[PDB]
């Protein structure tokens, strides 16, 4: 079967994304941020990723088996908007518009839950034939939580918890507050790091064996003005932060800059001021995670956990998961956020029509690539000098090794807000400058972000404690001591790390890279940051990651089979 899978619509949605599977393969996946430029893909059909995952497979949409939707959408307008006006056509015409998508006919199209397709984005491309489902993200329909068993194909869900108790509107809120944002969960994980915790309920949560409770909020509450309870728990959040925490709300400034030309959005405060706040937010989170993975773990009598939605992210909460007592493997995709539901939805529809879905195989490249050919036009377009080197990989090992900054934009972008080898910026893991370097000189962001780093999976065993696959950056570990101070760049002082394995199967050239790399410092292992300037997604096109090694004081650029140096 080919079902193409969407998440994304025009009102009040975010991270539109599309994926195609063929027979239980990924066809084509990506986030529609990439093609925009506009991050988190807001308020839209996943039109032009639809669009790429269709002509990457060179398909129409009357090739088509079904179209799958990541959510149950009528369901909502029923409950929350007075009704759905949409016949399927209607609906299909909104999701995949004439203009670009032409059809004869229209695809069978399926609405599947929002927490099935979290749920089927992880079981299914696990490799795995059984295990505990742990669904963790902002909110579905109506849960917040999802509690399930999958076995023999089938994913069964055991219990849910109510919106208003949602742990990732909890996080968001807290993010917000600090001013670090709502939209960048992922930078209060950062800065709780350097926090210190004091009293992880924060006077709300009262935790227990099996999960959490919140009795700041009526579990039942509701929005009556619109379809989630985000409004509803922000207030309340916000409210009582400000009650117990000695910090007010961090305000948000917008001031013309005369250096830049323009207004800018600012804080009224430094956010790192909330580090103990960040702290103690993920404390709490850390504690009503692992009630809640106990308790699916004991009660389906698994010991392989999944778990996805965006909480999924936090990559901190996973490492520890993965160290737990009760859990012995541990599985979840780098799209475990809302990204992730469309190819959730595409294999729920997919098992049902009686395909087999293939694991994902430590790889999250998907998105586009471009030929030699395609590179060398947008090269051409802006004039620079180029070169293409005999020997590509052992060009980009020497730089590294000499303390340069490279990007490094190569095969399939991959999908998920991890760079992965193929749309990276790539440094020194050995260097002690190299952090400050990235974070001030190059991304001239906050110092307190931190790095990490990608090593080959054949000596991973040797600097990790634990010898598993890590393809996705999803979960942090702990190195072993004889690399706990050879690695300062990508390493706490912990000794954690949130590390990607590679396999040469898996990426090749970035697997050759790596190995030419640890012929010079002794071990095949670098820094891997995300290529892009603050305020874009990933840089996804040739014209895109020139556009960006343009503005940044990056040394060079490998781009395709050709090297571009500043
Ligand atoms: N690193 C992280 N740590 C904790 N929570 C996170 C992290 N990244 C994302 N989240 C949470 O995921 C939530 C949204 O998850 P997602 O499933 O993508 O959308 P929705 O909740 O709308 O279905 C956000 O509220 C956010 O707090
Ligand atoms: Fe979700
Ligand atoms: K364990």
């Amino acid at each position: 079967m080919r079902v193409l899978g969407l998440n994304g619509w025009p009102r009040d949605f975010h991270d539109a994304s599309a994926a195609l599977l063929v027979d239980g393969r990924i066809a084509a996946f990506a986030e529609e941020e990439r093609f925009t430029r506009k991050k988190h893909g807001y308020n839209t059909a996943p039109v032009q990723a639809a669009a790429f995952c269709l002509a990457q497979a060179g398909l129409t949409v009357d090739d088509l088996d079904a179209v799958a939707f990541g959510w149950d959408l009528p369901a909502m307008y029923r409950e929350r908007l007075g009704g759905w006006p949409h016949s399927d056509s209607e609906a299909l015409d909104i999701l995949l518009p004439r203009d670009v998508f032409p059809r004869r006919t229209d695809p069978p199209l399926h609405f599947v839950q929002h927490h099935l397709a979290h749920a089927a984005s992880a079981y299914y491309f696990s490799g795995e034939d059984r295990g505990a489902v742990l669904i963790v993200d902002g909110q579905g329909e109506e849960e917040c939580v999802t509690l399930a068993h999958a076995e023999g194909g089938k994913i069964t869900v055991l219990d849910t918890v109510p919106g208003a108790w949602s742990l990732g509107f909890f996080y968001e809120h807290v993010s917000e507050y600090t001013g670090l944002g709502g939209d960048n969960p992922g930078k209060l994980m950062g800065l709780a790091a350097h926090g210190t915790t004091v009293d992880e309920t924060l006077s709300a949560f009262a935790f227990d064996s099996d999960g959490y409770r919140l009795n700041l909020i009526d579990p039942q509450a509701r929005d009556p003005e619109d379809w989630d309870e985000y409004s509803v728990t922000e207030r309340a959040w916000f409210a009582h932060l400000e009650r117990i925490y000695r910090l007010p709300p961090n305000e948000f400034v917008r001031r013309y800059d005369p250096a830049k030309g323009r207004v800018v959005r600012d804080t009224r405060r430094d956010p790192y001021e909330y580090r103990d706040l960040a702290a103690t937010a993920q404390a709490a989170l850390e504690r009503a995670v692992f009630g809640l993975a106990d308790s699916v773990l004991a009660r389906t009598g698994e010991r392989t956990l999944f778990v996805a939605g965006g909480v999924g992210l936090n990559a901190t909460m996973n490492g520890k998961l993965l160290t737990r007592s009760t859990v012995d493997k541990m599985f979840v995709p780098p799209v475990a956020s809302d990204i992730g539901v469309s190819l959730g939805a595409a294999a729920a529809v997919a098992v049902e029509l009686g395909d087999r879905i293939a694991p994902m195989g430590d790889t999250a490249a998907w998105g586009p690539e471009f030929s030699p050919d395609q590179v060398r036009a947008a090269l051409d377009r802006t004039g620079l000098a180029y070169r293409e080197p005999a020997n590509l990989e052992r060009e980009v090992a020497a730089l590294i090794a000499s303390g340069k900054v490279v990007g490094w934009a190569q095969g399939r972008g991959e999908v998920g807000p991890r760079a992965l080898g193929q749309r990276s910026l790539l440094g020194s893991a050995h260097s002690p400058t190299m952090r400050d370097h990235i974070n001030l000189r190059v991304k001239d962001r906050e110092w307190w972000r931190p790095f990490a780093p990608s090593m080959l999976r054949s000596v991973s065993d040797q600097v990790l404690e634990v010898d598993a696959d890590f393809p996705y950056m999803i979960m942090t570990t702990k190195v072993r001591a004889a690399y706990a101070e050879r690695l300062p760049s990508v390493v706490h002082e912990d000794w954690s790390t949130r590390p990607q394995t590679v396999t040469e199967a898996s990426n090749p050239r970035y697997h050759r890279m790596l190995t030419e790399l640890g012929d010079l410092v002794g071990d095949p292992v670098c820094l891997n940051t995300a290529f892009n300037d603050r305020g874009e997604p990933i840089v996804s096109s040739p014209a895109d990651a020139l556009l960006t090694f343009s503005r940044l004081p990056i040394d060079a650029l490998a781009v395709g089979p050709y090297l571009v140096t500043k």
